[PDB]
């Protein structure tokens, strides 16, 4: 049974609701982005209209084999009519192809669904500036003040300098980067670029990256592992055992691994500055956890909401516990009283 927070009232629309069978009343299914918790339930046998971005549509077609007749891609920043309702898709600053959705209801209500997002001040000058928003369906992943992390720019600078230093000291070191979904591509692309290498990866991952409309991509990635000194592996393999095993496979070309695990937030954010981050080391293998987030920090979230001044907020993350729900509602009220709406 589809939960209430995935239905858009006064419409036949649902958001990220593919795991409930046929939803009674739903005439169009929106998908905000291609992450598994959100697409869960889609496959080649799905026979209802799906509305999404061009990039999400590319992945639906090539990775899940959804038939082309049921895929409805929409351009961003453009007023579109779907089943008699005006909608707009906006960039969510999450992973590639991720969108927020503005719904203009027939009765005059305006609803914004953020999907998954990392709030940014640049959103204050999108088509959101034009009009009032009555209800906000909010990505509340990190809705608590202990959740702090640096900018994406600062984290990339750290990773570039770290990788460049290690490989300039030892030209026989290999760099490995972990992945388990789309998003955070800048980590491995920035490192390969400073080292003058293409990024090497499996055929399955190369296929996924070929759907993302990244400029000049054929210049940046490859399935020829032997030609590359930056390798991608599954996140599960980024450990001392998995990396030792991978080093064996490279045929004595390398004598050292430097590896990166981009995580979200970790409790080591509560003590240590990004400049001060150190690896875990065992012999000739070092592993860095870096706090590269594609969700809003607490402060970024607060700023966005206080700018938008919604009349009602519906959380879409951390909704399963009463303690979480009570915590989030307290912050929403604090933000409202501070700003004065
Ligand atoms: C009605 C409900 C549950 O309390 C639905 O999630 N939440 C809100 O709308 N609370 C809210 C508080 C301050 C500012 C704006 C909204
Ligand atoms: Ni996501």
């Amino acid at each position: 049974t589809c939960p209430f927070y995935k239905k858009i009232p006064g419409t036949g629309f649902t958001v990220d609701a593919f795991q409930y069978g046929v939803v009674e009343g739903c005439t169009a299914y929106f998908l905000t982005h291609f992450h598994s918790d959100h697409y869960a339930g889609l496959s080649k046998h799905f026979t209802f209209p799906v509305y999404c971005s061009e990039i999400t549509g590319n992945l639906l077609k090539n990775k899940l084999h959804v038939q082309e007749q049921y895929i409805h891609p929409l351009p961003l920043d453009t007023e579109c009519i779907v089943n008699g309702v005006k909608v707009v898709l906006l960039d969510a600053n999450h992973c590639p192809g991720a969108v927020m959705i503005l719904f203009y209801l027939p009765n005059g209500t305006v609803i914004l669904h953020t999907g998954d997002f990392r709030a940014d001040p640049s959103m204050e000058r999108s088509l959101l500036a034009d009009q009032k928003v009555h209800m906000l369906y909010l990505d509340t992943t990190y809705c608590s003040p202990e959740y702090t992390f640096p900018s994406q720019q600062e984290v990339i600078r750290f990773a570039i300098n770290t990788a460049f230093e290690a490989v300039t000291l030892n030209p026989h070191a290999l760099v490995v980067c972990g992945t388990y979904s789309i998003g955070k591509e800048k980590v491995f692309l920035a490192i390969a670029d400073v080292l003058g290498s293409k990024v090497g990866m499996s055929q399955e991952k190369y296929k996924t990256l070929q759907c993302l409309n990244i400029p000049e991509i054929n210049s940046l990635i490859t399935t020829d592992m032997c030609s590359s000194l930056v390798h991608l592996l599954p996140m599960m393999q980024i450990n001392f055992k998995g990396l030792q095993s991978h080093l064996k496979k490279c045929g004595g070309k390398y004598n050292q691994i430097l590896a990166f695990r981009p995580t979200g937030w970790t409790h080591s954010n509560k003590f240590t500055r990004i400049a001060d981050v150190i690896p875990q080391t065992k012999g000739n293998i070092s592993i860095y956890g870096i706090p590269y987030s594609e969700h809003s920090s607490y402060l970024e979230m607060k700023r966005f909401v206080q700018w938008l001044k919604p009349q009602k907020i519906i959380p879409t993350v951390n909704v399963g516990t009463w303690k979480s729900r009570s915590t989030m509602e307290k912050y929403f009220r604090e933000w409202k009283l501070e700003a004065g709406y």
